[PDB]
C-alpha cells in the first residue's frame, strides 16, 4: 500500500462538517515572529493581510476574534524547561516590542489577547473557557509559526471539543519543509486545510 | 542564509540538560496500533522490544513507567470531533482487544495505565499529576505514532515542566515523511532525539 | 454591614441566565460513596431518586447525561498526594465494587462514564471537551459529596465556561455543616442552588 | 456516630509528610481585594504582613515564591460566565490599581506574577507548569478569599501532585463563617491547616 492508501484505509483524511458559531484564533502574530530584526521572526506579510481580512469579517459578524502572544517575566524564563529547548523564546519579555501583536494584522482595542508561555494557544490559558462560553463550535486557527505554534494550537483545538479549519495562507514559518509536514499532519488527522477565499465565504454564508 | 542558520539564530536545538528523577512514558503501544490487522496499526515489533529495555531498567530502578492507551464509550464517539477527522479511531473502544497493551512491550500486572481521547497523552489525563507527584523532572518518550500521539505528548511534556527525551528506535509511524518530519520539530523545539542505548547508559548513569 | 450587605455589595448572588443546552452531570454516585457498608460512603437514597428523574428526562430529551466515579489502579496510589490527606479514597480500585455506579441513579448502558483521580469531575478528564463538543452551555451537578467532590465540579464547571444549576435535593454529604457551607459558596459565586423540582420543569421548558 | 467519627473512618484528615522543595503562592493579595475603598475586598493587614515574613525568607533560600491576581480585558467580560455570578469581579481590569499586587505583601521586581481569570491559581493558568519546572514538591498557599480563590487553588495544588501547607493567619476572607468551613474542608481533605509560625520554622529546616 502506498503511504495514501495507508492513511485511508486507516480512517483519516475525513473532511469537517463545520457549525455555525465561529471563531478566529490568531497564533502568535506578535513582532517577535513577524520582524525580520527579531532572531525568531519570519517574512508573515502576505499572511497577515489575508489574516486581517477574515478578522475585519469576523469581527464585523460579531464572532469571537481572539489573539495570543508568548510573554515572559524575567523570573519565569529559569522556571520552564521549553525555553531550554528553544531558548530564542527568552527574549519575548512583558514590557517589550517583541511581544506586541503586530499592526498589519489590524488588530483593534476591543480584540482580546491571550497570553501564554507554551507553544499551544490553549495550554495553560483561558482560551478554552472563552470558547467554550461563547459556545463556539469551530474555530479557524491562523498565525505563526506553521510548524510550532500553530500546530500545537490546532492539535488542542480539535482536542478541547471544537471543529478546526486552517487557511494555508494565513500560517507563516521559518522553512517550507516543517510547514508543508504540519499541514500534512493536520489535513489528516486534526482539521481542514484550507484557504482565506474559502474562509471568508463561508463566515458570509453563516452570518446569512 | 539556509534553513540549519535561520534555526540556530532563532535559538532553537540547545541541548537538554538531563535531571535525576526520571519517568518512561509509553504512548499508545496498544495494539490498536501495533497489531497489523487492525488499519490503524504500524509495525512496531523493533520498537516495542527497545522500549521493553528501558521499561524493565526504569522499574527495576523504582522509576515511574506509565503506560497511555486510546479508549472510548459508545457515547462519547457523536461528542469528540477529533474522531470526525481520526474516524478510524472510533474502534478503539473499552473492552476491546485494540485498547490493550501489547504483551510485546513487557508491560507488567502493577504498571500504571493511563486512558486518554485524544493524541497527547496529558491531555484530559492523571498524567501531569502523576509526574508532579513522583516529582519527576525528565521524562523518556517512546511509542506510537511518532508524528501523532508522541509529538502531542512530547509538546505537552515541555509545556508541563518536564525536560523531555525521545529514543527515535523506540518510535513507530505508519509513514517515514511524518515521522522524521516530527523528529526534526522535537529535536529543534520540544526535545531531545536520541536512542534506546543512550537512555539505558544514561539511566544507570543517574541510579549510580 | 451584615455578611449579607458585604456579599451583596461584592456583586455576588447574581441569578444565572439560564442556555439552550443543557447537560446533567453525575458526581461519583458509585457505591463507595452511597453504600454505607463502605467508611468512604454517605446515605444518598433521597438524592439519587431525585437524581434519577432529572437524569431519565434529560435522556429522553436527548441531552447529554453523565456519570463520574473516582478509580485508581495499586500503582497510582504513591503518586497522588491528594490520597496520603484522604487516604479511605485509596479503596477506590479498578475491578472493585467501590467504583461501580449505584444502579439506584438508574444509569443506563449507553450513558458515559468518566473516571478520574481527584475531586473535580473536570480535572485530568475528558469532561470539558465532551460538555464543548455538544455545545453545552450549562450544566446541572448533582452527586456526592457537596462539600467535596460536588463543590469542586462546580467551581471548574463556571470557569470552563458553563453555567451552573445545582439542585440541592440532588446532593448528599457526611454532615449538614459541610454541606450548607459548600451551598451558601456556591449560590454566592458560582452557580445558582435550586431543587429537582425546579430543574426538571426548566429541562421541559427548554425542550418546549 | 459522631461527625468527627465519620470522617475518621473515612480516612480523612491525615497529615502532610511534607517534602523538601517548597514553593510560597500568594493569593490575590492584589488590592482590588486588600484595599477597602473597593467593595470586593477585605481586611487583609495582619494576613499579608505574615505572609510577606513567609515569602521574604522563602525568596532568601531560592524557594520559588509566586504571585497571582485576577485580571480581564473588557472583551473577556460578556465571555466568562463566572463574571455572571460574581460580577463585583469584573472591576479587575487590566491597566487599573485593582490588580496590582499589594505592596505590603513586600512582592520585588523579580517575584514571578501570574494572571488568571477564575478563582483557583492552577486554572487557565501556567501555574502548575512553573512548579513542576523548579522540581516544587510542596506549595504554602496564602491569600484572599479563604473560601473562594484560596480553597480553589489548594484544591487544584494537591489535584495537580503538589502537597499543601496553608498558614491560617495568612488567609484573609470577607466573614468568618465562609473562612472557618473552608479550613475545616482543607484540614480534612486537602492539605496541612497550621500558622506562619510554623511554616518559617519548616523552611529554615529544609534549608539546614
Amino acid at each position: 500500500m502506498s503511504q495514501k492508501e495507508v492513511y485511508d484505509a486507516a480512517g483519516f483524511g475525513n473532511p469537517v462538517s463545520r457549525g455555525v458559531h465561529p471563531a478566529i484564533i490568531v497564533v502568535d502574530f506578535s513582532y517577535g515572529f513577524t520582524d525580520l530584526q527579531y532572531p525568531t521572526a519570519s517574512d508573515a506579510s502576505l499572511q497577515m493581510s489575508r489574516t486581517k481580512e477574515i478578522c475585519d469579517l469576523a469581527r464585523a459578524l460579531e464572532f469571537p476574534v481572539i489573539f495570543t502572544t508568548i510573554a515572559y517575566h524575567p523570573g519565569e524564563i529559569p522556571m520552564l524547561p521549553w525555553l531550554e529547548k528553544s531558548s530564542g523564546m527568552a527574549a519575548l519579555l512583558y514590557g517589550s516590542r517583541l511581544v506586541e501583536i503586530d499592526m498589519a494584522t489590524g488588530i483593534q482595542p476591543n480584540d482580546v489577547v491571550v497570553v501564554k508561555k507554551g507553544a499551544s494557544s490553549f495550554f495553560g490559558s483561558t482560551l478554552s473557557s472563552l470558547l467554550a462560553g461563547t459556545n463556539t463550535d469551530t474555530v479557524v486557527v491562523t498565525g505563526a509559526t506553521t510548524s510550532g505554534c500553530v500546530r500545537a494550537t490546532v492539535v488542542d483545538a480539535v482536542q478541547s471539543g471544537f471543529k478546526v479549519l486552517v487557511p494555508a495562507d494565513c500560517c507563516a514559518d521559518r522553512a517550507k519543509g516543517p510547514h508543508e509536514a504540519s499541514l500534512y499532519d493536520i489535513q489528516q488527522k486534526y482539521g481542514d486545510v484550507t484557504d482565506s477565499d474559502d474562509i471568508l465565504k463561508w463566515l458570509r454564508s453563516v452570518a446569512g
